[PDB]
């Protein structure tokens, strides 16, 4: 459920986070 | 709606970071 | 919801198929 | 659970993709 939905997008958006620093910005 | 539409709302930021990404490669 | 929620899932997964095609692989 | 956990499922799909990527770069 929901709560636990969320909580990996959050966790998608950490990743993300790092990738676009990784990258140029 | 809610919860719900936080998940949404994430989602479409997601969406916007990855198209974004996707530009500058 | 679900559906529509799933669908952004499929939409976020054709992002990164480009994505990993512009990078090596 | 149904629609759900394809939903779980195809989240950890995307979250090993991006980790995949992050260690590629």
């Amino acid at each position: 459920k929901t709560e636990e939905i969320l909580s990996k997008l959050y966790h998608i958006e950490n990743e993300l986070a790092r990738i676009k620093k990784l990258l140029g910005e």
